[PDB]
């Protein structure tokens, strides 16, 4: 507010939206101009402070005034950061007379920060489609037959001395004496998926479906790969695949849709060909003669029963990857018929995979996490995007995945377990996603936030798979306690906050389901209807989500942090729209005052609630609503 050797916080702000950066995804070429908020008049010099690492150095860009916001609350400083095809990290240095801070991807610092600088990687792209989009996730077996020829009986086949067990619909998942878990099939191919493409892509408005594994596998999952290059009989076959795709595509049945398609690179079944511990095939695997062609393909501690595999689990062998120019690598990724471009190119064309055990791929035997891991995903970019620019690479991965997105040249993105997932639950649920007790107050939820977006450059953070549940963790339904509102609560967030938002499916109406495989219960068909509530939420969620680009791809501001009533508001804003969003954590309604000034929101203007649909006007730069307990308000104009 005024030069008085003190830099108020509460007036800053920098982030890569489309108001504060000119150039969120830049090449070699492109110079990136940077914009710094402050309260009007409160500085007297700014200053961008960035690492370039073609020099291994910092280098200093001095801040001039540029302009002030239609409000006049605020200015807008700016500088310029020379284009190069170095990857760069950068802070600003605030000052008004005696008083400095800085700022980062971490926010405001009365000290210069050492971590969460903002990123700019030249030359480094994820697809927009995919971070202007919403999935959907679908396990095969239960999401819906609509072939009940190619269904799998109890009793069809046997996997390692057990006949596998067909379940009616809506039957519990768990199997019956005699038979396995991993070997129940309630029926769900992909026929199936292709007649429900409406409800999807319409009923819902869904564009992007990522499927669990579907070739060739004895079990349930369907993760112990026999044969990567066909569709395994239980869904269908190659053809069918290729007229899912074709419909998923298509722009008469809704939106032009996008597949994306489990990839288990780690390892293969026990049952594979190359390994044949069954002797399933006349030829002979690794397992049966260390004459193999392919005995190279795995690493053996002690031939044949001991050998590497993921978690301990013998059922699933390790891949042995080798040099750059190894067979193992030809056949998953560098060969024109590999399983990764087979795939990508006609006449399938998918658009992605999604990387099963993604931090374990090495060679040798040994865990990843290591150089290899990181040459392997590396070259494994280089002949996804060669194929197809646009194909989204997402790994999956329960931690910080900066290792494998920060350098711009592996994945484009990562299943958010750790940015959206648990953060989330722990807020709204007091669980974490094992359904064990696990709570944290509204700024502790800002915080883990913002925390972990600054873990990712921007263009990954807005492509990150944000799903509230899935196939290996438990049901959010079941963590809330069976309250529908906490679902509310949830959806409301998700289809509000940055990353690519991820339907498990069945979550949109609530089902239920503990741990695997409690979490993989058929699909209940008579609730997939508007009639149901949170189907109703969520069809209007993700009409909201794709009316506003500001929600997938704008900047994300803190509003308000309650702890004592529970309120948490945020706002996501670009050029065109400004959206404060106020969510009520609390089991009682609040009247709360929402701050809309500091997206600045213009006096007297108005302000639509799209969750109920009342209207509003800006009063002294704020917006009074009352929130319902567990539910929330998208304010936008
Ligand atoms: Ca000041
Ligand atoms: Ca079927
Ligand atoms: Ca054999």
């Amino acid at each position: 507010a005024a030069n008085d050797n003190n830099v108020e916080w509460n007036g800053l702000f920098h982030d890569q939206g489309p108001l504060f950066d000119n150039a969120p995804e830049p090449t070699s070429t492109q110079s990136v101009t940077l914009k710094l908020r402050t309260f009007k008049g409160d500085i007297t010099s700014a200053n961008i402070k960035y690492w370039d690492t073609a020099d291994n150095a910092f280098h200093w860009v001095p801040m001039v005034w540029d302009s002030n916001d239609p409000t006049g609350t605020f200015d807008y400083w700016k500088g310029t950061i020379p284009a190069s095809p170095s990857i760069k990290y950068y802070r600003f240095q605030i000052n008004d007379g005696t008083s400095t801070a800085w700022y980062n991807g971490n926010g405001p610092s009365s000290t210069e920060p050492n971590a969460d600088d903002f990123y700019i990687i030249p030359n480094f792209k994820t697809p927009d489609w995919l971070k202007n989009g919403v999935m959907y996730q679908i396990f095969p077996d239960r999401f819906y037959n609509g072939d009940s020829s190619n269904d799998v009986q109890t009793g069809s086949y046997t996997y390692n001395g057990t006949p596998t067990e067909k379940k009616a619909w809506g039957s519990s998942v768990y199997a019956d004496p005699g038979y396995d878990n991993s070997l129940v099939f309630f029926g769900g191919d992909l026929a199936g998926i292709d007649q429900k493409l409406g409800y999807i892509k319409k009923t819902l408005g869904a564009n992007i479906l990522y499927l669990n594994p579907i070739f060739k596998a004895p079990t349930n999952h369907k993760y112990d790969t026999q044969d990567y290059m066909a569709v395994d009989p239980a869904f269908g076959d190659n053809s069918t695949l290729q007229t899912l795709i074709n419909d998923i595509h298509s722009t008469a049945n809704g939106p032009k849709g996008y597949l994306i398609l489990d990839g288990v690179f780690n390892h293969t079944g026990d049952s594979h060909p190359w390994f044949d511990k069954y002797n399933n095939f006349s030829s002979q695997g690794a397992y049966e003669s260390q004459s193999s062609p392919w005995y190279n393909y795995y690493t053996f501690y002690t031939w044949p029963d001991s050998y590497a595999s993921f978690l301990g689990f013998n059922s699933l062998p390790k891949l042995n990857y080798g040099n750059s120019g190894s067979a193992v690598r030809g056949v998953i990724y560098n060969n024109s018929n590999s399983v990764a471009k087979t795939y990508l190119n006609p006449p399938y064309s998918v658009d992605g995979w999604r990387l099963d055990a993604a931090q374990y791929v090495d060679a040798n035997g040994n865990n990843g996490s290591d150089v290899t891991n990181h040459q392997i995903w590396s070259e494994f970019r280089n002949a996804v995007k060669g194929v197809n620019s646009n194909a989204a690479i997402i790994g999956e991965y329960v931690g910080n995945a900066n290792p494998w997105t920060a350098q711009g040249n592996q994945w484009d993105a990562a299943t958010n377990f750790d940015g959206f997932t648990q953060p989330v639950s722990e807020w709204i649920t007091g669980k974490d996603y094992q359904n064990n007790s696990a709570s944290i107050s509204t700024t502790q939820f800002d915080s883990w936030l913002r925390g972990t977006r600054a873990n990712y450059p921007t263009n990954v953070q807005q492509s990150m798979m944000n799903f509230l549940s899935n196939h290996d963790i438990t049901r959010f339904a079941t963590r809330s306690g069976g309250d529908l509102w906490k679902t509310y609560l949830a959806l409301i967030f998700q289809m509000t906050y940055v990353g690519t938002p991820t339907i498990y499916y069945g979550d949109e109406y609530g089902m239920q389901g503990g741990a695997d495989p409690d979490n993989r219960r058929s699909f209940d068909w008579s609730q997939a209807t508007p009639s149901n509530s949170a189907v109703a939420l969520t069809q209007k969620l993700i009409t909201i989500r794709n009316q506003y680009p500001a929600l997938r791809t704008g900047s994300f501001m803190t509003l308000i942090t309650d702890d004592t009533n529970k309120i948490y508001s945020y706002g996501r804003f670009d050029n065109v729209n400004r959206i404060a969003v106020v969510l009520n954590n609390d089991s009682v309604s609040h009247t709360v005052n929402v701050p809309v000034w500091q997206l600045s929101m213009p006096n007297g203007s108005t302000v639509t609630d799209k969750i109920t649909g009342h209207s509003y006007t800006v009063q002294n730069g704020m917006v009074t609503v009352a929130v319902d307990g567990h539910y929330g308000a998208v304010l936008a104009q």
